[PDB]
């Protein structure tokens, strides 16, 4: 029995090493400190600093370099004293505090333990190197324990959903969020596999494992932050029957990086289907195809990278090909999603050149004609679609003779819109395959970003940062209500923000963006004046800037983020000309046709990209709606993708931004600390005369103590079955004297 065994791998992982002794007085001293900012100007970064006196109203301490300090104990940040060093859930903390907080979050990382509660949230510090407490007998020691029974785990989280779905018959759903990198799909495979496992019983539940790896290769892609980024948000539904035992899947894809598939960052890479393609394409294959090496692709050859360290292309190739087997697309299925792909760099190799008038030419029809080919579409048609479509203006309909730009970047229009429509095939596809529309309960798992607030913002990052308002708000409520009803069992803002942008009347930043939609003519300029018009000192959410012409900025749950505004207008339209959908609707390709053809995929109703993510944020705010909902909080631990490397400022940030140290701060306020009887007694119970560890009337030996040691009443509160403590009172009583 692992859980009993203090030599299993379980121990040794997952729980704080165990001595030989309970006592108590181990743990004595007769020291105090306090958390200090050595540097007022680096505030996250504090020291540990004795309190050598106290005054009625400060405190005097000694610092690290024997530097006396006086603090007023209202602003003190006390440290917790040494037993609570490492506990499995923040919650169990006397002192509240910020600095309290990373410290024990640090202590337990130290020691390798990247899992650890914050009440309601499981907190998850990405490591940074393996730790093998992901298998299958990892598995089997979380089935069916309370999370109090076993150490902190995303495996645990998952049972706790699990047994709550059957034991409530309500659904349930887990929502994984934070920074890029910071291990959210990780943890989203693990649930899935925990979930498999225990109620698995497989053929579906392999269909369901391999439909990761596919949308993996498709929508996944080498950044600066993560080798394997996830460039799309997901919702995946894990469906159930009656018995408990999975029945399908589902699944919701949000915000595609379209963009990358035309340009990256140096350093970055293009989604890993295109390397996987380049690499383990059969020769055979190529040469069907018109391939070479990604340095032979406009699309790829810009970053300067082309391969990902400890990684094979060509293995992974295989891997992705092996999936689309199981889940069962057929070859001519899966060649055509290569042919597309194919296609889709020829496009990007594609010359505009322009010199005879002002308009563009084509003095090369190779790259053209090689699309064309892979397409299934007409390359006659196809060239002047790119270069000369119809534009209707009134009453008549003009072929425009476009210029080079103009060219270049309808024929970028063209490719974004090929990828994004071949994933959401793809995703429909899947889905077909898993989705049951007679289900009776289901688990949902959220994976996608929380707050980005990076160096330059733009439209996508105003969307993600809408959907954690939301989810902010989600939580906060949802915080609301369980607190009162644990207050109520024993006897004891993002508003305005979010009607800033969602809001109709008054119309907010979206409804201001759709009504500039119309107009043809319109501009970021007038788009931007309008926009600080209607809330420039007249709305206290937001901020015209000092200077800048171009951006405006929100204050956000996370704090302020500042928005620029380029090309909002075109990214509201996500306009592709009508020629170019001419052209490809005739497509000779299966899988073409259906990308044109297919209004679920072609089309987004008339409705704009702004009114479409609204739309299906509240569809998903429904759902969710409907669940018991678990959040779990990713967190990176530095910016450099090392481990044994935590950083109190990058820490600091995520836990301010993402709901942890608020959730704390308003517990800090009430009644934290919620001990049960015997718990209590049985570390205790020394404190006072008479009193045994294991004593029947719990909770009169408590009241033995607190009467003992004369507390006041106003600390601690009785309930029907723990006891209640105000913050910091716990501290001082384990501060007493046996
Ligand atoms: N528990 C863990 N054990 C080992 N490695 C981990 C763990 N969590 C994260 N990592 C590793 O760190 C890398 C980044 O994690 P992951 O891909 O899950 O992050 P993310 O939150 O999904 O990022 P993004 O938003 O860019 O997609 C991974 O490739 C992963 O292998
Ligand atoms: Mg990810």
């Amino acid at each position: 029995n692992p859980i009993h065994d203090r030599t299993s791998d379980y121990h040794k992982y997952l729980k704080v090493k165990q001595g030989d002794s309970d006592l108590f007085k181990l743990t004595v001293s007769d020291k105090r400190y306090i958390w200090y900012n050595p540097d007022p100007k680096e505030r996250d970064s504090y020291e540990c600093g004795e309190i050598v006196s106290e005054t009625s109203d400060s405190f005097t301490f000694k610092t690290v370099d024997g530097q006396d300090r006086q603090v007023k104990k209202d602003d003190a940040n006390q440290r917790n004293p040494i037993k609570f060093d490492g506990v499995e859930d923040m919650s169990e903390l006397s002192y509240l505090n910020e600095p309290a907080v990373f410290h024990n979050l640090r202590v337990r990382y130290n020691q390798d333990l990247i899992y650890t509660y914050s009440g309601l949230f499981l907190v998850a510090v990405n490591p940074f190197k393996r730790i093998p407490i992901y298998t299958q007998e990892m598995v089997d020691i979380f089935k069916g324990r309370r999370r109090n029974e076993v150490a902190p785990h995303i495996f645990a989280i998952s049972d706790v959903a699990y047994r709550s779905m059957l034991d409530d018959r309500q659904n349930q759903s887990l929502l994984i969020t934070g920074e890029s990198g910071a291990g959210k799909t990780e943890n989203t495979k693990k649930v899935i596999q925990y979930l498999a496992s225990v109620a698995g019983r497989g053929v579906l539940e392999q269909q369901i494992l391999q439909a990761n790896p596919i949308l993996e290769a498709f929508g996944n892609a080498k950044t600066t932050r993560n080798n394997n980024s996830s460039r799309f948000g997901k919702f995946i539904e894990i469906q159930f029957n009656n018995a408990g035992f999975i029945s399908g899947a589902s699944i919701q894809s949000y915000l595609l990086e379209k963009s990358r598939v035309v340009f990256q960052s140096e350093t970055e890479r293009n989604y890993h289907i295109f390397y996987q393609l380049l690499a383990g394409a059969t020769a055979e294959e190529k040469k069907a195809l018109h391939l070479a090496g990604p340095e032979s692709f406009n699309y790829l050859n810009q970053s300067g990278c082309v391969d990902i360290k400890g990684v094979s292309d060509s293995e992974e190739f295989k891997i992705t090909r092996q999936a689309m087997d199981i889940v069962g697309f057929s070859q001519e299925e899966q060649m055509s999603i290569f042919k597309i792909i194919a296609g889709i760099l020829h496009l990007g190799n594609i010359k505009f050149e322009k010199g005879a008038g002002e308009g563009a030419v084509l003095k090369d029809k190779t790259a053209l004609n090689a699309a064309s080919t892979v397409f299934g579409v007409n390359p006659s048609v196809l060239e002047k679609a790119l270069m000369e479509p119809r534009i209707l203006a009134g009453r008549d309909l003009v072929a425009q003779h476009l210029n080079v730009e103009k060219s270049s970047s309808s024929r970028d229009a063209l490719v974004k819109a090929l990828y994004g429509r071949l994933f959401l095939w793809l995703v429909k596809k899947i889905n077909n395959v898993l989705c049951q529309e007679r289900k009776a309960y289901f688990i949902g798992v959220l994976d996608i970003s929380g707050f980005e607030i990076f160096k330059v913002n733009s439209f996508e990052q105003l969307c993600i940062n809408y959907t954690n308002e939301k989810l902010q708000q989600f939580f906060n409520h949802h915080m609301f209500k369980v607190e009162q009803e644990e207050y109520l069992k024993e006897k004891i803002d993002s508003q305005a923000t979010i009607d800033l942008i969602d809001g109709r009347q008054p119309p907010g930043i979206l409804a201001l963006l759709d009504e500039q939609s119309v107009f043809p003519n319109a501009t970021d300029n007038t788009l931007i004046t309008k926009l600080h018009s209607h809330f420039s000192k007249k709305n206290a959410k937001y901020e015209e800037p000092r200077f800048s012409k171009t951006e405006f900025g929100v204050t956000h749950y996370a704090g302020q983020v500042m928005y620029e505004i380029q090309d909002w207008l075109e990214k509201n339209k996500d306009p592709l000309q009508q020629d170019l959908e001419l052209c490809f609707k005739d497509s000779s390709d299966n899988v073409v046709t259906k990308l044109f053809n297919d209004p679920n995929i072609a089309s987004r109703a008339f409705i704009t990209v702004a009114a479409q993510y609204k739309e299906q944020l509240a569809s998903l705010m429904a759902t969710l709606e409907t669940t018991n909902p678990h959040f779990v909080r990713c967190i990176i631990p530095n910016n450099k993708q090392l481990p044994a490397k935590l950083e109190d400022k990058v820490v600091l940030d995520q836990l301010r931004c993402n709901g942890v140290l608020e959730g704390i701060r308003i517990t800090r306020k009430g009644f934290p600390n919620r001990i049960i009887y015997a718990d209590f007694v049985k570390r205790y119970y020394l404190l006072a005369p008479n009193v045994p560890r294991d004593a029947e009337d719990s909770q009169k030996a408590t009241d033995a103590v607190l009467k003992h040691l004369n507390i006041d009443p106003e600390q601690y509160r009785f309930g029907i079955t723990k006891i209640f403590f105000r913050a910091g009172q716990l501290a001082r009583i384990e501060e007493a004297r046996e």
